[PDB]
């Protein structure tokens, strides 16, 4: 029929649900077609808080919903870095192929 | 009857609630005794948030309430760090003061 | 209708308002029309104390209506020298910005 998510505050609260770890959940979101590129008050999206906390399967989903891994924050710390933060070298070479979709 | 706001992750609230800018929910929000110092999945406080923007009028709303000013983020910044990014030496100052009291 | 403010002390007027912090009144005054460029009695415009405080999107709002960056109070200092003395960095910026073009 035709449902939208015109939810204020959506990488608010799309980047909480990341926080939280319910997979699922933002699974769900993100077909319902959220999205995952909303900034927050930190200008941080969904996946700046995946790549930050390392969680590596989120951030397969929202790399399919079409999140930016290119996306500077508020001090530029794009969820490329902030994966090498964490440490995660292979979040951090999925993440470099998605770099190289988005530069093409 | 000493009602308690029992919010999901409070600090995350007030966080967008000085986004909103709307200082009069905030003003309402701590003179309730909502916890200020309560930080949010980026470990940031309300008082980061401000700092960030330096809005001088509700991070001092904030420190009234009290806040930790050397409780740090994500990125190791407490707010005062977040007030000398913004370069706010008016809140610059402010906080520092709150860091003298913070000293004992 | 063409309806004009043409309120005596305007330029006070608008910086009171700045001062009370009120962006949906300030918003408002422009948006019918108000001159942004009108100084107070100090020959201050409202963006001189708006960038002083550090509001940044009221700054912007009154410098995009046409309240020039460039202009110099009583004392010879523009909006962006009441940021320079005391704001906001990224305040500072968007006014150096704006006046880069506004200067020359």
């Amino acid at each position: 029929e035709g449902a939208s998510f015109n939810l204020e505050d959506s990488g608010n609260f799309l980047c909480t649900t990341v926080a939280k770890g319910d997979s699922d959940f933002l699974k769900r979101l993100l077909s319902s077609g959220m999205n995952p590129n909303s900034e927050d008050y930190d200008h941080r999206t969904p996946l700046h808080v995946a790549a930050s906390e390392g969680l590596f399967l989120m951030a397969k989903m929202l790399v399919e919903a079409g999140a930016s891994v290119i996306s500077k924050d508020r001090w530029g710390n794009s969820p490329l870095d902030e994966a090498r933060l964490c440490g995660n070298k292979k979040l951090i070479k999925l993440l470099e192929d998605v770099k190289n979709a988005q530069s093409s």
